[PDB]
């Protein structure tokens, strides 16, 4: 018995609608050298994420809009279209839910809710809070620890932070009383999130091996004549992460401050819920073990490339261990709505992104940038570019496609007017890391982090702006002196 | 607060798990001209099929322990293996959920709790019971009628049945208080969702535009040199459908009785709750628009070919429309856990079922029908031939693929045995119409409404194939006689 049609914010599609109409009327006197739907993808785009700040249909929906808008004006098929040899030239809007980090966050969802529902988030949790628990500061440093701990062994930062970190940070949440989309939000668990997503940068940067960016960053080097290695990686980023790890942590709490500062009691409390949660049941025993072997597995997919480990089929296989196991059933994976709803989303959004590399929009902005700058001393060309190598990832959504496009051309152009070879290399490649401070879907660790409710996304953005501003100064600038310092020039 | 695991049928693992062990351990003695990885995906493949069947981890978790298992056992990657040329030479458990099908399917699962939403589907159930709702029978003869006169329009099959008449079956069985998985499942929505599906399989065998295989046998046929005309198909299976519409029905009545069989009063009843309900509503009002734009598109699609009409795009831009304008939020869409059920496990058997192909195993039968019968009749031949097209479905799961795959050989056989062309042709092609009465993965009406929970697998199963040896029997016989009168020959 329904009477009355939901709430739909209409005013939401004002600011959307009307970019997207401007830049279609400015289609013609489009920058030149550029294609038409090139253009228009770009218009429905940027629309499509004006949405996704102004909230009309929350994410899900207004992507599923954009998607529609982009089948409609002919800028994408629903099949992929062959080109008779079997190479697929038009990817179709089916052939987006078939992504990697999307199904790997779902999954990762799935065992969160296996492991809230066990009882096991909130006994960490409630250890956590024993160990560093006053001074809620100490909680989020040890969370940074762990997640820098962890970058060394885990090679996908969307693990680290759906397997590992945003359970624990749901959990000292809850035992807060911070619930999500809630003026409730603002106690310790937005702090928790914003420094989830930041050590997981900052764990990134570190290691080599703290995401594929990183890696295809390495290869390219390599193509250029620079081998970057594990432990030359580490010991230029020693100490920009370790400027980072004291200075970051300080202005979010400066900041974004954790509204509960204090917690004086944190030991007996902590442990009067413990000895209420009684022993440790089977339930917790079996998710614990299943957690290790993700765990196992993920820190395996480094050294042994296999299907069996593409770190994706290990989730599928910790919820089919769940499944046949008995604590989690299939309707409680079934109504886990994150889920779906980021599949969703962020496949559309990767989707539209991919259709902005192919239609030669990317293509073309590295074109100009390498014809504009052509007579500078190669100290402001390297600031040029490390500022559009961080400001253009508001168009990607990936980080492995931002590399393999814009790395090599922007280190060319870098080594050509004169900039020397590893420096251009290491602080473009801290640079495509870094570069997750910008949006909701630059990374998995963001789509996760953003969309939890937390953390709005108008403070998300532009704190991550803020932030980013000072990641790039502090790289920049102290991680080029300690290059020098180590022969790196 | 969760203290004890959840029960599962652990029972259920033996059939499956010895079925497959015991096939593994044949392997070396294969049929010969074989392959190790074809051989093994095809136990595998049994193996999920025996376990939807005794159902352990409802048909979504042993679809997806299946998948983990032929990716652990090396059949299959997780992501796409190109050839360095583009061409995708092997896919992966994630190039499997961008399926037209499964995804057209959800969103008409999303579609129709907009219908039960809204009140529309209680509405037209009161219709449709004023008009012909005492004798049960007559409410099944209305709905076969309705899909026949759809397939007229409407070429895809799963549309018909997840957008129109699932609905209709589910208010008319929710009006007699016929819930699924629940023992009152058998008063009415039983037999009506049983009549639904064979019905469609009625109008995809009395329309060559009732369905993609029906296509797919045309450009076959004229290949070979017979074409397949919309008037030549309905002039002959005309009379063959008619004894099916007055048989199957019949003979559904007797053996699968609507144990509420009577309503006297059914007039007033109707209304009595229709006036209760009040004038019509906005909500209402707009989902009934937006359904006959839908139900339009796909009329429409029939006579273009076009992205923006690809029968799953449409229910895609439905969806968005009712989030648009509001008798449908995005939680709404959310926890509607049929559509991501089904997306699942219809996805994971459709590339199981693609990796049966791939790997030569269809292939090979078809050679060994090829080389094993040389001198016979070619009426046994076309018996035989029709009698391994049917029941070689059950090796299928696209409906697409099967005819592609086998309907040129057996046809090629047929014509080379001294059998006539277009009796061939068509016989052949009736066959991978009523190829559907095998199982519950064999097409899209077959997937809906065998997991609804109003009809369990097993009856499903059985019935199915009495069924299809009765529609065999027709087919074969009253369609031989009516194309030996009818010039065909
Ligand atoms: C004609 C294209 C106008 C721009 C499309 C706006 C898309 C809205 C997505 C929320
Ligand atoms: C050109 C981008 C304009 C985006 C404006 C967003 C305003 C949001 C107000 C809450
Ligand atoms: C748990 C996944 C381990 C699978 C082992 C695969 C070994 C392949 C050797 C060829
Ligand atoms: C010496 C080249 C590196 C300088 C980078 C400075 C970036 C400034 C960010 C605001
Ligand atoms: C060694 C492979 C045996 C096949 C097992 C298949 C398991 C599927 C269970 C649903
Ligand atoms: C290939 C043999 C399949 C056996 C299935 C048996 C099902 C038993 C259900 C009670
Ligand atoms: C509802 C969308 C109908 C299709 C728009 C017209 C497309 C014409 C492309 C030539
Ligand atoms: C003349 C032969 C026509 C084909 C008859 C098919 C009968 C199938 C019997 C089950
Ligand atoms: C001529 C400069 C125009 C650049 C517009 C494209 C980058 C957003
Ligand atoms: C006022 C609702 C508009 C919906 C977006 C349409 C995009 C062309
Ligand atoms: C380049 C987009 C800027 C993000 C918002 C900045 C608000 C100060
Ligand atoms: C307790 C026996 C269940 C084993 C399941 C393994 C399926 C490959
Ligand atoms: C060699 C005899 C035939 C075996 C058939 C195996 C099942 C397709
Ligand atoms: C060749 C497959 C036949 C299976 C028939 C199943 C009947 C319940
Ligand atoms: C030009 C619009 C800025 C937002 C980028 C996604
Ligand atoms: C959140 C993962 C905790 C596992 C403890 C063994
Ligand atoms: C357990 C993974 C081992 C991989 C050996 C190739
Ligand atoms: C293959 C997983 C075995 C676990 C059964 C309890
Ligand atoms: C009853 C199991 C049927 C096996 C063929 C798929
Ligand atoms: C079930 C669809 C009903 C639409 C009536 C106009
Ligand atoms: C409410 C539907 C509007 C679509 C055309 C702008």
């Amino acid at each position: 018995a329904m009477k009355t049609l939901e709430k739909v914010n209409y005013k939401g599609f004002i600011w959307p609608l009307a970019v997207g109409i401007v830049l279609w009327l400015i289609t013609p006197w489009r920058p030149g050298g550029l294609s038409v739907q090139a253009w228009e993808m770009f218009a429905i785009f940027v629309a499509t994420i004006v949405g996704c700040i102004t909230k009309p249909l929350p994410i899900g929906g207004t992507t599923l809009l954009g998607m529609v808008v982009t089948v409609l004006v002919g800028l994408a098929p629903v099949k992929d279209v062959v080109n008779s040899k079997g190479v697929v030239i038009q990817t179709g809007i089916l052939s987006s839910f078939g992504n990697s980090a999307a199904w790997l966050i779902a999954m990762a969802f799935i065992m969160a809710h296996g492991i809230s529902k066990t009882g096991l988030g909130n006994r960490v949790a409630y250890v956590m809070i024993e160990k560093f628990g006053k001074r809620s500061i100490g909680i989020g440093y040890a969370i940074t620890g762990l997640e820098l701990m962890m970058g060394a062994l885990i090679p996908s930062n969307s693990a680290r932070t759906g397997g590992v970190t945003w359970p624990v940070v749901e959990s000292i949440s809850k035992s807060y009383d911070s619930k999500p989309n809630d003026p409730s939000r603002k106690k310790i668990g937005a702090y928790l999130d914003f420094m989830a997503f930041h050590a997981n940068i900052l764990s990134t940067a570190l290691f080599i091996t703290g995401a594929a960016p990183n890696l295809v960053a390495q290869q390219m080097a390599a193509q250029k004549g620079y081998q970057m290695s594990w432990v030359s990686w580490f010991w230029a980023a020693l100490v920009p992460v370790l400027v980072a790890t004291v200075i970051i942590p300080l202005v979010i709490y400066k900041m974004y401050p954790p509204e509960v500062k204090e917690t004086p009691n944190a030991k007996n409390w902590a442990d009067d819920k413990l000895k209420e949660m009684g022993p440790i049941s089977k339930p917790e025993k079996i998710m614990a073990t299943v957690f290790c072997l993700a765990i196992l597995l993920w820190v395996l997919s480094g050294f042994f490339k296999i299907p069996q480990l593409d770190s994706a089929f290990v989730a599928f296989l910790a919820v089919t261990l769940l499944l046949i196991t008995g604590v989690l059933s299939m309707e409680d994976a079934l109504h886990e709505t994150g889920a779906w709803n980021i599949l969703i989303w962020l496949s559309i959004l990767i989707f539209m992104a991919g259709k902005l590399i192919s239609y030669g929009f990317i293509a073309w902005f590295a074109k100009f940038i390498q014809s504009e700058v052509h007579g500078i001393n190669w100290g402001l060309v390297l600031v040029v570019l490390i500022l559009l190598m961080f400001y253009t990832h508001y168009f990607f959504a990936s980080g492995t496609a931002h590399m393999t496009a814009l790395y090599l051309p922007f280190l060319t152009v870098a080594t050509a007017m004169g900039a020397p070879l590893g420096l251009s290399a290491m602080l473009l490649a801290f640079t495509g890391v870094i570069n997750a401070s910008t949006t909701h879907y630059a990374n998995g660790p963001a789509s996760i982090l953003a969309t939890t409710g937390y953390v709005k996304q108008s403070e998300w953005w532009k704190m991550n702006f803020i932030l980013g501003l000072i990641y790039m100064v502090i790289f920049g600038i102290v991680g080029t002196i300690w290059m020098k310092i180590i022969g790196i020039w």
